[PDB]
């Protein structure tokens, strides 16, 4: 899987730790093994959300598989409240699109997983 | 809704309000109330169209529904006419991803629109 | 079409002339103009991949049609094969994402493809 997060929190606020910690959480979330889990963050954005410039994310988490209503639900509560605890963004300043990949639609290691 | 540019316009060449004006330009054309509406704009990219590094963008627009070809050239003429007064981008030198979102893979909040 | 490579190896690492040379072999491999092709290089990003920071690259093509099981496959073998040659970064480390976009959610020139 991955997980994409924009945010306009500075560099020097998001913590040490933050990236491994999203990494394995996200392993045990998804059930998928932590060596196919890649994370991306991206600070310091210029960014509005509900037409204000308070702190907020824009986040993406592809995978395939592991992707439904309940689930998602679950992701939700957990990266908001890692993004809140950690980021000090609010849960309701935060968006993440869920995509359930189709293997065909992923290159890894010069092939897909089909 | 969500809306992203990536551009390789200069950052100090994005004027001050592009983000509000795309906010309120996209509720009235999605007919989403602001609150919902989030804008991300990341100027000074690394990118080419059709090969040559005049101005140019990619960009998404995310939204649980209202997605659909004649909405699709609505958007398109309002934010491509926005991309090229503001930030004098040709129109023929931008994407725009459109997807129409199921609300079960969108969170916000700590859950999900489903 | 359009290519997007989100790296973490830095800006001096990548050759002078690797968007030129992405176009063209986007134009060989999907078969469509390299006027249509854009290509948008992001280095220096703050990413992990199995939770280390050896190079790593998350990536996404997206078209209107040339997307499928065996055309995914030959993008993966020559999309991974430069980014191993010229960023050096191992195959086993890059996610390629494939969106066959229907041509009613791509907008270019102010409206869209249908």
């Amino acid at each position: 899987p991955m997980f994409i997060v924009n945010t306009n929190v500075p560099r020097a606020s998001v913590p040490e730790g933050f990236l491994s910690e999203l990494t394995q959480q996200l392993a045990q979330a998804t059930g998928k093994p932590a060596q196919y889990i890649a994370v991306h963050v991206v600070p310091d954005q210029l960014m509005t959300f509900s037409g204000t410039n308070d702190p907020c994310a824009l986040c993406s988490l592809h995978s395939i598989g592991k992707i439904g209503g309940a689930q998602n639900r679950n992701y939700s509560k957990l990266l908001c409240g890692l993004l809140s605890d950690r980021l000090h963004i609010s849960p309701d300043r935060v968006y993440i699109n869920y995509y359930d990949m189709n293997a065909a639609n992923v290159g890894w290691n010069g092939s897909t997983f089909a």
